[PDB]
Order: structure tokens, then sequence, then C-alpha cells
């Protein structure tokens, strides 16, 4: 408790000594509360006018238009301690999994140089004054002296400045210095691809949306039961102190300074947290707790993948009858669990696709469906089903939800097979119509529109409305203007290369599931979904609104070209049969 967090709490007190006060009307039940002080401040979603002017039929579709308009009683809940048998299964599994992930990888520190390069190319590092932006702090030796002071404090096993700022979501911003120290110690998990499919067997880190359907189809080829895709209710809030101790065992594979710097992140910032929260009644609350997930988003992704892989292997063990009860593992159940892992562990990992809190599992058989005691006792309670009701599985890989998508098998006129990503088209159009942040020029707004258009051409070319809208936006934005994003899966659409050349490289040349490497010479060789399937997944094909939009698209393109002004444009519409004379 307060020996580890006191220094941080002490330092904050003094900077607001004029305002400090132990409030009595504090709303916290499960957070430890320490004091309050005076503040006064809050970024809503803005519309992208280039994309909206070129998607007129969607102006009257509420699922699209409502997306642009506008639980913290889950952060203030508690998770019970797992039983002794559960804690044993988790420790054995976690020990075994870090060894497997570490067989072909070497833990190592990430560098100031590496951190500086990621800040100077727009990452979402989630930092918060003294310098304007992160770009400025990073080019100033004063910052690195602050970093140095905290760094030596961490080697000494103590913390002064690593404090969270709060804002079914929750993003915990720290100052850039704290982020550096986190990245220095644990950045290797992402930077060296510990959760790649080749390294982790269950993982999909660095797999583009163009690979995920092929991966699910490969899992479907295994003998076994249904495919299960159970979502957890509020994964980050169900991370237990036992979970955080099993994650910290990655430090057992480290040495020297690195080992000590990583041990300090886990001990001082993850297993003990200090957070500042805006309360309207406007004070700042300084609260603490030991458990739940609060790390940078990239480290959170890798540790969520780790703990999800562990939890799903244990649910598979329960279904296969490896252990009888979570109350207590006998001496010989421990050896049975260890022996299962050594004997079939890697095969069972290959039966899963795991992306942080999101999973798909094809178990050995459907006993998995009702194997719920370990999963419930680890606190990974399933969303939108009663605690003890058996899971409903999927009989067809093309129906399974994963990473907010489903996947279609699409046969090209020439016989080759594409496995393509898909989601309801209202969600895709409604997201492309939204920007984040202030001070967008017309050129910057146009370049963000172009980024969405090129993603659609690469991932969603099979949706009639999106191929047409993508061609229209690319015709409306100057040909040489570079696609942009403010928060940056692989992003092959972020380029000024011709999109047909990029399509060929992604779907044909570099596609390990495509044996025939014959290049496609035109967009007309590239197929669509069936017309009825396109409607099922939200197409407006068949509506009068959509027909008038498609017929008159050159008028929409010319409206946007007139706003942007006298620039160099390319007509991409004749790449589609109906505008090709
Ligand atoms: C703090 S983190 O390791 O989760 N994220 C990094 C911060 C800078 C680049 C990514
Ligand atoms: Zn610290
Ligand atoms: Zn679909």
């Amino acid at each position: 408790n307060l020996d580890i967090i006191g220094k941080r709490i002490e330092k904050i007190k003094q900077e607001h000594e004029t305002s400090w006060h132990y409030d009595q009307d504090h709303p916290y039940k499960t957070w430890a509360y320490h004091g309050s002080y005076e503040t006064k401040q809050t970024a809503s979603s803005m519309v992208n006018g280039v994309v909206r002017l070129l998607t007129k039929p969607w102006d009257i579709i509420p699922m699209v238009t409502q997306m642009a308009m506008t639980f913290k009683e889950k952060v203030d809940t508690r998770t019970q301690e797992p039983k002794e048998g559960t804690k044993k299964l988790m420790k054995i599994t976690a020990e075994w999994l870090w060894k497997e992930l570490g067989k072909k990888k070497t833990p190592r520190m990430c560098t100031r140089e590496e951190f500086t390069r990621k800040v100077r190319s727009n990452a979402a590092l989630g930092a918060i004054n003294k310098w304007k932006s992160a770009r400025e702090a990073v080019e100033d030796s004063g910052f690195w002296e602050l970093v140095d002071k905290e760094r030596n404090l961490h080697l000494e096993g103590k913390c002064e400045t690593c404090v969270y700022n709060m804002m079914s979501r929750a993003i915990w911003y720290m100052w850039l210095g704290a982020r550096f120290l986190e990245f220095e110690a644990l950045g290797f998990l992402n930077e060296d691809h510990w959760f790649s499919r080749e390294n982790s067997l269950s993982g999909v880190e660095g797999e583009g949306l163009h690979k995920l359907g092929y991966i699910l189809r490969d899992v479907s080829k295994k003998e076994g039961g249904a495919m299960y895709a159970d979502d957890t209710a509020g994964w980050d809030t169900r991370i237990t102190l036992e979970d955080l101790k099993n994650e910290e065992m990655v430090t057992n594979h480290m040495e020297g300074e690195h080992k000590k710097l990583a041990e300090a992140i886990f001990k001082l910032t993850y297993q003990n947290k200090v957070v500042r929260v805006q309360r309207p009644t406007t004070v700042m609350d300084i609260i603490s707790r030991r458990d739940q997930r609060g790390s940078g988003q990239v480290v959170t992704y890798g540790l969520n993948t780790f703990t999800n892989m562990e939890a799903q292997l244990i649910r598979q063990m329960e279904g296969e009858g490896v252990f009888k009860s979570i109350q207590h593992l006998t001496v010989t159940e421990e050896i049975a669990v260890k022996n299962w892992l050594v004997r079939v562990g890697r095969e069972r990992l290959s039966r899963m696709a795991i992306s942080g809190d999101d999973c798909v599992v094809k178990p050995l058989d459907d006993r998995f469906a009702s194997a719920l005691t370990a999963l419930n006792d680890m606190g990974k309670v399933r969303k939108d089903i009663q605690q003890w009701e058996p899971s409903r599985g999927w009989n067809d890989w093309t129906q399974v939800p994963f990473c907010s998508h489903h996947f279609h098998e699409l046969i090209m006129k020439d016989g080759r097979v594409l496995v393509v990503p898909c989601r309801n088209q209202d969600e895709l159009i409604g997201r492309a119509r939204i920007s984040q942040g202030a001070g967008w020029s017309l050129r910057e707004t146009a370049c963000l529109g172009k980024s969405y258009a090129q993603m659609w051409s690469l991932m969603y070319f099979h949706r009639r409305d999106l191929r047409l809208a993508a061609n229209a936006i690319c015709s409306a934005v100057p040909s040489h203007w570079v696609p942009t994003s403010r928060t940056t899966a692989t992003h092959e659409w972020m380029t000024t290369e011709d999109m047909l050349t990029v399509w060929n490289r992604v779907w044909i040349q570099e596609n390990p599931w495509m044996e025939d490497k014959t290049p496609v010479e035109s967009w007309e060789e590239i197929p669509y979904l069936g017309k009825r399937e396109d409607q099922w997944c939200g197409s407006l094909i068949g509506l009068t609104s959509r027909a008038t939009w498609a017929k008159n698209i050159q008028t929409a393109i010319n409206q946007v070209r007139s706003l942007i002004g006298n620039e160099e444009y390319t007509d991409y519409m004749p790449s589609m049969k109906r505008f090709r004379r």
C-alpha cells in the first residue's frame, strides 16, 4: 500500500496545497481514495465533409447519421480471489506459455532512439505541462533528465511521477516520460512480435485484416467441435492481481538492468496504480487500486493476448477432463496438466485465434461449451449469457465474429479463392464520415477521406457501394495528395502507389494461400459478393436513392473538386464496367 504509492501521493498533494481536502461525499467503493483538489476543463466527433458529400444516400440512414452525434460503474466493481486449484492452473500454464513464447525470442530494452522515431511518425502513445507536444519534449535534454531521475528511482525500487489520468472503454493517459519507461521495459513484446502467429501459434499480431479470414478457415480445417467466440464482459476490469503476477513472470526471462526496470513497471505502476479522475461535483480525485488493466494500449494488447491464451488453454483442459475440480489440484493433477501442456499444448494453441480480449477457439469437441468453472472463477465472465448456460458455438467459419468482422469465401471468375473481411456497411460508412480533433484544413480532411477510400479498395472491394464510393473519393481528391491519419493490423492502403498494384501485391503476390501468382490486369477481374449477400451485409443496391447517386456520381465528384479548387485530379470511375462507355 502507501509505502509504494505514498511518494506519488505526497508529490501531488504539495502542488495543490492551496486546494487539498479529504472529501467525505466521495463516490468510490472499490478504489482507495486519498484526497481532492481544484481544476476546470472537459473532444467530440466532427464530420468529414469530403466523405459525407460523396455518400449522399446515407444522409437519411439513422444507423450512419447517429454515429456522428453525442461504463464508469464497471471501473468501480471488484473481482473475487480465484480458488487455490484455479491459481495453480494459471501459474503452471503461465510459466509454460512464457517459456514457449521465449524459445525463439530474446527479451531486450527498447531505446530512446526507437521511442523518438515512433513519436516523430504519429503513434497513439496516450501522453498529456512544459512542452507543447511529445515531438518537442523528445528533442529537449531537460525531458531526458526527468526520465533519468524517475529511471534511477525505479532501479532503487521506488516511483514519484508514474501517475494515471482517466478519460465499455477507459484510456489511462500518463506523461510521456512514464510512457518511455513503460516502452523501454516492455516494448519488446510488440516491437519483436512475440504475439505473431509464427511465434505464439494462437496470436495474430501483425496480421492484416486480409489474413484473418484465411487464419479462421485454417482453424476450421482441424477435427473438433463448433467454433466458440465468447466475448468477456469488460475484460480490462476483470484482470485480477493473480493475472498481473502471472504476466510479471516474463521478467524471469530477462537479466541485468532490463530485469530490474521491468520488475519496477510491474510492481510500481501495474500492481499498484495512482489515478487522477475529473469529478463534476470540478475537483480532481486521487485514487489507487492494485488490480484491473491500466498500461499503455500497446502493452495492454500483448498482456491481454497472453492472459486470454492462458485462460482459453485452461478452458480447453477443463473440457478434456485434465482436472476434475478448481477447489484443489492434487499432486498428480499438477503432473497431468504439465504433461498435457508438453504433449499437446502447441497443438491446442493452433486451435485458437486470439487478438487481445477477442478469441475464437475450435476445441477437440463440444464438452468445451459447458466447461465454465475455471473461466467463471478466473473472473472472465461471458457477455450476454447466464453464468452457467453453455456457450453457443458456430458451425461455419464464415459466420464466426472476430475483430468486429466476419469473413466471406469469394471465387474469382478465374477460379482462384479470396477470403475477404466484411462488416455491416452502415458501420463502415458511418466511421469514414467521422474525424477526431480540431484545426483540420480542407486538404487534411480530403487526405483522411482518401485513406478510408484506399482501405475500402483493398479490404472491402467486394461491396458494390464501397468500391463505387472509394473510386469517387479518389477521383475527387488530387491524385498526388498523400493519405493521412492522426491515430495509426498492417496499413497497406497508406501510400500513393496505384491501388491495383497494391491489390496485386496483397491478395496475389504476398498471399501464402494463393498458389497461382498470375497478376490481375484490371479491377473488372476482381469479384463482388453475390447481390443478395451484399444487401444482407447492408448494401443499398436496389434502392432509388442509390441508383440516382451511382448514375449522377460525376456531379458529386465535381462538387468536391470545385470546393478543393484547381488541382490535378484523375478520373477513376471508368475502372468500373458501368462508367467504361
Ligand atoms: C507505452 S506502450 O509501450 O504501450 N506504447 C508505446 C509508446 C510509444 C510507442 C508505443
Ligand atoms: Zn515511476
Ligand atoms: Zn458480409
